[PDB]
């Protein structure tokens, strides 16, 4: 069988039209055996001899895309010095663009005897892995072109690639929770209607379902689990997960781009699905355990720094290589638009790498920072200070007005100084970690006990208020405030200055039960249930309508303030303008801000200058009914547009017109915006 | 009319329609873009759009051959290492074209020349150069990257304006310059001699140093960087507001297309501006702290051993110019790879190791840069960094341990034989090791650094009186031998002697495992008159002399031409040796296996190596084996006369293919046929190749 020394780049397998190079690192390997296995479960074994800076790599004439393969490392088990080389152990190619297969749980699947932890285990692993597949890289994108939507005209959308689509009844069953479910009509009308520019898609790196959760009969829904950084989640593909995947994924990119909406990724750098020195040995940890993996004191175990059972090399050069091929990857092959990043010196050169990277460094770079505020300035930031300021505001905790204020205009105490703009705050009330939006206006306290931890799993403070009753009420009175208190964080996040970012099913009132943490239900708590549900999805599109039709709401600079023309200012309910004492109040629950459309000094893309209407933003979050006085002559006019309190969403519906210097009456728990076009 | 643009890429963008303008900048309050007129004046224009520390704006209707530059206004305060001046038009370290040149005066210093810590409030323009907007369009047709793999490699180290100066065949605008790089008079002598990569010694555009022009000299060689992106104009027969980008790349593709590959001698360790009394002309007055190395009295300069000043290693702009700088050189003006200096002098806490590691990472991860030729000069001996043998193992290095037990063994020094052995067969010892292969060694036995061929069988001693800093500059220790006298002679002896050593040097670096490269006008024996660092004569010390079928260059040529027919000398794998076939095997003069006694006596100054063509483990692209002749090389380091026995069975005859002392040149004259046993007496310090099917 004809071997050819090949190429040692790019790494992983390669297909040219007549043959694939296989391409593979290891330091620590003595030799390096490419398996290529075949559908009736044997093995043709060839050595890897060409090395070149520690890669070893062969080209094999007549090898064909849907070929599976792995790789056999002989090197040295000796777990005292970090090295866990197992030759009995078929290894998946860190580089595999197509993943096929589940890990069938059992001995062959570790590296170790199931004894000792230390010792060595004999048994082939191959039928019980996952294995890589030979991709062919052809796709026609024909027109596809990336959105490219800045930041100030940005609407996220964080959605389950399984869970937005499992019950959509517009779907034939097998697109139901797919790839090819996300790129469906009705799916893409609905993320249209909504106004979203961006949906960011929670894990679709092939990840693992952990041993502990298949023996506890759950699943790992999320998938912060990943083995294939360079391969689609093979289980959310009805076309085959023999290379049909990478095709289903890439036609999902190319119909979302079609409509205009681009595609940010979920990605989990920090930990992979080898766990701890008692997780399975299935890539990694038997190519070179000491040059991906960080150590601990005693090299047989692992530096745990998240939870997660083991933590990434960062300063380590191929850990930093295959980060970047991989980011490369997603965005160049696969026309993915932005990432979504939790890293839970050490990042130094990452940081080098992502900034100075032409094609990276141009995506949208999204952090998980946790760090708030210090990530360096072309990323942008959850930021977790808006929504446990958001929260405790209608929640009536009771000093928390003067920060609302900074979270209501972006931030300025926490990106300015570093150089940044206040795009540089992502805003959300809920995401997929915690409660969703309408379990959080219904719990005090989180209910994760069919998650098989004892509820020690989860966000402890989560500033929710249950608005009277724990869970599922009859009581219309506490129905009705909780709808309005949704839509109190709905339009509050939609007139924030930031980015906002919506949590998927909550335009509906998705609800978990009060699960505030459901990594491991990949059932109807966490799938969305597809339409009371129509007064929410009315509101929350209008909201966002209202955001997109002006500018004011989605500054590129920070507000200026008064000058010693004025952008902003704060006035009493009663209509005075804020002094320094008024901002410690101690039941200060209640203000007004005038936002002036007429004071936007950032130009438009030609130079032209922007211009809005002006906006009164009045929040009463007080639990009693409160007047406030219009500030401004009594003969202009301002026309109400927003009104949490009506039960039929005041978006869509239109409200009165109000002069200046006249009252109005706003009820416990209740925002108001009013219009006035200057 | 001015819109807000965009902050990437960096530097000036054109796009048919107008140019974006995007600089870099963290210590700035505002940054001014000015836009030169032909008569002087100047149209200001705020960056005021500012993103990650990048200002930028686009202009609608600017053009490429404009003229531009940047005044930054910010603190001046060189207490902390702040030396913003808003006076000074600084260069756009992006610039993809610099026009002009340095007219030395108080207005391009940013102090006064009184005081060091004052500023100086001069205008600048009139004096520094400017960077132009330029039309990135090239129609570079069926260009191909040679993609010469290293055991086909033989480099070529050039001065673009010493190679062609005065070439006869040359019309005088072109001598001396990218555009005579290209004619074919000059490709086809690359060609004929066996030459596969081109490198040319600094182009990135850099500065006339003025403690040069004030003494009458000049920065010939050029490792004064100014300009990362643009080509050096003075190298430029076509203008120097665009017209230099054109002409470099006509080079390129010329090339390309006999088959040479063009490497770039690339110096980002250091610029032109210097130390605190250097000129401020890009970055000091851009970003300061941002992009020097400085002191722990932030006033003053960290260096690399007195070049004035060192870049940032661990600085993200400072990478990211470097990256961006290297993807620009190969993805638009096609180069095929770099040789790096990556020298610096670090205060005793900070290590190298810690100062490069980004970069190599960033160099080895990079689609583009990391595909392309990696070569590093170490540190040199003493004054340990990053020593030969240490760079990483995807990079090749200028074996400086080649160059000097070469020398020591054609200069008969004592106890040569046994380091001769191991640098013949591609230094195992520096290679091995770290996972790297022989081709990691790029040798040479002289380079622009030190004697030419010629000079070094001419002199004991530099002469450098002439580069104006009283003999003090360049290598004291050079390891030659003037063959009988100090300088030229009429002596036919000795000039037969020359004839032979420079034989000897050539034959030695063609036959040994690894890189071979070539000094330039070497097949010539150009002669610098002793002067061993002429970094400052622009003038015939330097320049080649073309002539006008000399036995030299034809003995060149067969040297190059015997390597690239027989792989036995370019192997992939270090030889394996005596366990178990045996690929090589050493012998006394006398003809029977080296002992470890042999090889430490002091009489030991010759050698007979046997190289088995039968041997070669390493497969072809296609797996098919390599297949070779086998060979004996004599080695005479001796100063006498010495009789060698062929070591060989008693029946089989061998081919003369190399003997040095033939006067004619040997190759590419045929000598005779020996049989295993014959003893053959060999001039002193000669050589002599032996071939057998
Ligand atoms: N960067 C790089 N360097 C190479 C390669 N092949 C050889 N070198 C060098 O050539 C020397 C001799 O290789 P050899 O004749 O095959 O003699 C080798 C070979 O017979 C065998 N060996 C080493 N590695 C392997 C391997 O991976 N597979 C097999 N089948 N044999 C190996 O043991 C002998 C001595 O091995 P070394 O100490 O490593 O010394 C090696 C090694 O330094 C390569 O593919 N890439
Ligand atoms: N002509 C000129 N004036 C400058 C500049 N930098 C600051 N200023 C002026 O001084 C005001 C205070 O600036 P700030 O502290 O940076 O506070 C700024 C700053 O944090 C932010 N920001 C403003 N423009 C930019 C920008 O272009 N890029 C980024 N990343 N942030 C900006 O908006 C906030 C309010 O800025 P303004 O309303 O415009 O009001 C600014 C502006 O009038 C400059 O480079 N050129
Ligand atoms: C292994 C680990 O699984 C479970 O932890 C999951 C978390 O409960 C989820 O909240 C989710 O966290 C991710 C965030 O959602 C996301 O926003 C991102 O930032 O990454 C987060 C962490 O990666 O994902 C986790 C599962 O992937 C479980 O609750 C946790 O207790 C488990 N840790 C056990 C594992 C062993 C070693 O294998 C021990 O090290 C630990 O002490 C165990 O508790
Ligand atoms: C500024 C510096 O100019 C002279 O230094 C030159 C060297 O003599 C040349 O040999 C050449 O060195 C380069 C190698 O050829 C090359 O292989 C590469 O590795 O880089 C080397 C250094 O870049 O190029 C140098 C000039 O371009 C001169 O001999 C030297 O004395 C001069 N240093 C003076 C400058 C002042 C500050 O401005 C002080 O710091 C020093 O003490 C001065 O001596």
């Amino acid at each position: 069988m004809q071997v050819w020394p090949g190429q040692a780049y790019p790494l992983g397998a390669t297909y040219d039209g007549a043959g694939t190079n296989f391409a593979v690192f290891s330091e620590a390997a003595h030799r390096i055996e490419l398996c290529l296995l075949h559908d009736d479960g044997s093995e043709t074994a060839v050595e890897l001899r060409e090395t070149d800076a520690f890669v070893r790599h062969a080209y094999l004439p007549g090898v064909m895309p849907g070929q599976r393969y792995g790789f056999r490392v002989h090197g040295p088990y000796a777990p005292e010095r970090g090295l866990r080389c197992n030759a009995a152990k078929l290894l998946l190619d860190p580089y595999a663009r197509a993943v096929s297969g589940r890990v069938r749980w059992g001995e062959a699947v570790y590296g170790y005897p199931f004894g000792r932890p230390d010792a060595r285990n004999d048994l082939d692993s191959a039928p019980d892995t996952m294995t890589s597949v030979v991709v062919n890289p052809y796709f026609d994108w024909g027109d596809d072109r990336r959105p490219r939507t800045e930041y100030h005209h940005t609407v996220i959308y964080e959605a389950h690639v399984k869970g937005l689509t499992m019950l959509h009844p517009d779907l034939p069953e097998e697109l139901r929770g797919t790839y090819a479910g996300l790129a469906h009509p009705s799916v893409i009308g609905h993320l249209r209607e909504l106004g979203v520019t961006a949906l960011e898609l929670m894990p679709v790196h092939q990840f693992v379902n952990d041993h502990r959760l298949v023996d506890a009969g759950l699943s790992n829904y999320w998938g912060y689990n990943t083995i294939g950084f360079f391969a689609p989640h093979n289980a959310y593909a009805s076309w085959g997960d023999r290379g049909q995947q990478v095709l289903e994924f890439k036609s999902a990119v190319r119909a979302l781009h079609q409509a205009g909406i681009e595609v940010i990724l979920d990605v989990v750098y920090n930990h992979t699905a080898e766990g701890n020195h008692l997780g399975p040995t299935l890539s990694m940890r038997g190519l070179d355990n000491p040059s991906y993996y960080r150590l601990a004191d005693d090299p047989r175990y692992y530096m745990d720094t998240t939870g997660t059972g083991n933590s990434l090399l960062m300063r380590s050069p191929h850990v930093l290589q295959l980060i970047m091929d991989s980011l490369r990857y997603w965005v160049t092959e696969m026309h993915v638009d932005g990432f979504r990043f939790d890293l839970a010196d050490r990042l130094s050169s990452f940081f080098d790498l992502v900034q100075q990277d032409p094609v990276v460094s141009q995506v949208k770079l999204i952090a998980e920072p946790w760090q708030v505020g210090n990530f360096p300035p072309l990323w942008t930031e959850w930021n977790g200070k808006y929504r446990d300021c958001v929260r405790d505001l209608w929640r009536g905790e009771p000093r928390t007005l003067a920060e609302f204020a900074s979270r209501l205009t972006g931030s300025s105490d926490l990106y300015q100084d570093d150089g940044r703009r206040p795009l540089a705050s992502v805003n959300f009330v809920t995401c997929h970690d915690g409660f969703t939006l309408r379990d959080l206006v219904s719990y005090n306290e989180k209910r994760n006990e069919a998650n098989g931890e004892g509820n020690r799993d989860g966000e402890n403070y989560n500033r929710s208020w249950n608005c009277g009753e724990e869970g599922e009420t009859e009581d219309v009175g506490i129905t009705e405030l909780r709808a309005r208190q949704m839509r109190n964080f709905l339009a509050t996040l939609m007139l924030s200055q930031g980015v906002p970012m919506l949590s998927h099913g909550d335009e509906f009132g998705r609800t978990q039960g009060g699960n505030n943490n459901a990594y491991c239900q990949d059932n109807e708590v966490s799938w969305v249930r597809w339409p009371a549900e129509a007064t929410l999805l009315r509101f929350t599109r209008s909201m966002v309508r209202l955001r997109r039709e002006h500018p004011v709401f989605r500054r590129r600079r920070f507000f200026h303030g008064r000058p010693v023309l004025t952008d902003i200012a704060w006035f009493t309910p009663e209509g005075e303008e804020m002094t320094s004492r008024d901002w410690q109040a101690a039941h200060a629950q209640a203000l007004t801000v005038f936002l002036n459309g007429n004071a936007i000094s950032e130009p438009g893309t030609q130079g032209e200058r922007i211009a809005d209407d002006s906006f009164l933003l009045m929040f009463n979050a007080s639990a009693k009914e409160l007047e406030f006085v219009v500030p401004d002559s009594h003969g202009r006019y301002w026309r109400m547009v927003v009104d949490t309190s009506d039960p039929e969403g005041m978006p869509p519906q239109q409200g009165p017109e109000l002069a200046g210097g006249e009252r109005v009456t706003l009820a416990p728990l209740s925002l108001t915006v009013l219009r006035r076009p200057a």
